[PDB]
């Protein structure tokens, strides 16, 4: 419908700039006959999700890279795609106009944009708030009758999330998680270093705690929203650093283990709640398969464990065999989701890089190797960040895929957003991976999903300077010939009968 406005910051690509009045979006999808592909296309050079079509044809003139779609070769199925409504995002977000605002939600959560069905809300501040309160800041209140959503949840959060639905043609998926709770209830008394909770589980503290999480849901339910999960904190392995700067809270995998057995998982199934989703570690993959070995292993905290949530710092190296792999082959009936990813965390690199492809690049390799290891669904960090990668209370240190300017009411959508996008877009909830066999060592990511009514999508990601010339098979369909240019990505989908 409307093009990509471009703009240089001096880095590798160019940002879409997007105002009050205008901002770049799709046309209602639109799949072609059998023998037709449509492919959508991002190039550092510039280009941003370009559709074209072309043949699947009967004869094979490639004589390079093949890559065969094995549909009878079946994987996970996927959970979604989105990102966190932080006290930063929604700040940010909320300080556009009204015109501006809805111009940013459609680019993240309508059909027009790139089709987001996952939002992740912290309980409570987080290092992304201008502030440090927990919803029950009031001591000795074992009961929580003292329990209350602040402004930020009431008047930023909450309504963006309204919005956010209502943009949605998709069924949106709420995940909620917590950083710190309540001081009172902590071994060290403060919000942030190293502190776990009081006691031992089963104790009243641990008790609090589980009945804090009905509490959150309770509330947000009298708002008209319902959560499809919460995880069991927000890197529980932080809060037992010494000097852990952010809200933060402590456990041990045993310690996690026996708070989920004794005091979490009874806590939620007696509640009206019972049917929202646990998911456990929430952390960085390198604690795995470890931690699962730990909680998983022990039946009465097993049976209340729906799913692992991993973090990863794509700054940082950490191999997926060794990790989601091995988490797999040992607890193959508990999914595996990426609940937080990130970029720009290292000294040398400036938190907010606008127009970066290789950060548009470690999103996109990183979600081929979720996809390719495993993992139901990719959850980004803040939705929008101002152009320093705040406001954070602690210190600003990531990039974030929109770039609120407020002084201009003008939003940027980096590259990260478009990496994204090719995945998000076309990859709906139920979508499940499926075989797609390379015929001969290569330098490109690629990854085959079938949707749920049978088409097929393939993704394919070029992070070398080199064109590729590639064929695509589908066994039913035929032959696709194309060309993977030097840092690009592209989306292919397909009918299949
Ligand atoms: C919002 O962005 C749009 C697109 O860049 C701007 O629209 C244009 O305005 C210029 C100068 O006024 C015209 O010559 C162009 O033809 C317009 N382009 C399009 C594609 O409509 C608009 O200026 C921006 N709004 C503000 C207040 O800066
Ligand atoms: C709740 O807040 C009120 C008002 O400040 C305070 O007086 C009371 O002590 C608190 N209640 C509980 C149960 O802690």
């Amino acid at each position: 419908a409307r093009p990509c406005i471009p703009k240089s910051f001096g880095y590798s690509s160019v940002v879409c700039v997007c105002n009050a009045t205008y901002c770049d979006s799709f046309d209602p999808p639109t799949f072609p006959a059998l023998g037709t592909f449509s492919r959508y296309e991002s190039t550092r050079s510039g280009r941003r999700m370009e559709l074209s079509m072309g043949p699947i044809q009967a004869n094979h003139t490639g004589t390079g890279l093949l890559l065969t779609l094995q549909p009878e070769q079946k994987f996970q199925k996927v959970k979604g795609f989105g990102g966190a409504m932080t006290d930063a995002a929604a700040l940010n977000i909320l300080a556009l106009s009204p015109p501006a605002q809805n111009l940013l939600l459609k680019s993240y959560f309508s059909e027009e944009g790139i089709g987001y069905n996952i939002i992740r809300v912290p309980m409570a501040s987080c290092d992304f708030s201008i502030r440090t309160y927990t919803y029950a800041d009031t001591p000795d209140d074992f009961q929580l009758h003292n329990f209350s959503l602040p402004e930020e949840d009431t008047k930023l959060k909450i309504p963006l999330i309204h919005r956010a639905l209502q943009l949605a043609q998709r069924p949106v998926s709420l995940l909620a998680s917590p950083w710190t709770s309540p001081t009172w209830l902590k071994t060290n008394g403060a919000v942030n270093g190293k502190g776990s909770l009081k006691g031992q589980p089963g104790d009243i503290y641990h008790q609090t705690w589980a009945r804090y999480f009905v509490k959150f849901l309770d509330a947000y339910a009298e708002h008209k929203l319902q959560f499809w999960a919460v995880t069991a904190e927000n890197e529980p392995s932080a809060g037992l650093l010494s000097g852990y700067p952010f809200q933060c809270l402590g456990f041990t995998p045993e310690h996690q283990r026996d708070f989920i057995a004794r005091d979490l998982g009874p806590t939620l199934a007696n509640s009206t709640h019972h049917n929202v989703r646990l998911l456990m570690l929430d952390d960085q993959r390198l604690l795995l398969p470890h931690w699962a070995k730990v909680v998983l292993t022990d039946p009465e905290a097993a049976k209340y464990v729906h799913g692992i949530a991993v973090h990863w710092y794509l700054d940082f190296l950490a191999p997926a065999k060794a990790t989601l792999g091995e988490t797999h082959r040992l607890f193959p009936n508990t999914m595996l989701f990426a609940s937080e990813a990130c970029v720009g965390s290292k000294f040398w690199e400036q938190s907010v890089r606008l127009g970066s492809w290789d950060r548009g690049m470690q999103y996109s390799h990183s979600i081929i190797t979720n996809l390719l290891y495993h993992v139901v669904g990719w959850t980004d960090w803040n939705l929008a960040l101002n152009p320093e990668g705040g406001p954070n209370w602690v210190r600003n240190f990531v990039d974030s895929p929109i770039i609120v300017d407020i002084t201009k009411d003008t939003f940027y959508k980096q590259p990260m957003f478009y990496h994204l996008g090719h995945f998000s877009k076309f990859i709906p909830e139920g979508s499940q991976r499926v075989g797609l066999v390379a015929s001969q060592k290569n330098d490109l990511d690629a990854v085959a999903l079938m949707h749920p009514d049978g088409s097929a999508v393939v993704v394919v990601l070029n992070r070398s300077s080199k064109d590729v010339p590639l064929t695509i098979k589908d066994p039913a369909v035929g032959f696709l010939e194309t060309i993977s240019p030097g840092y690009s990505i592209h989306t292919y989908l397909w009918h299949r009968q």
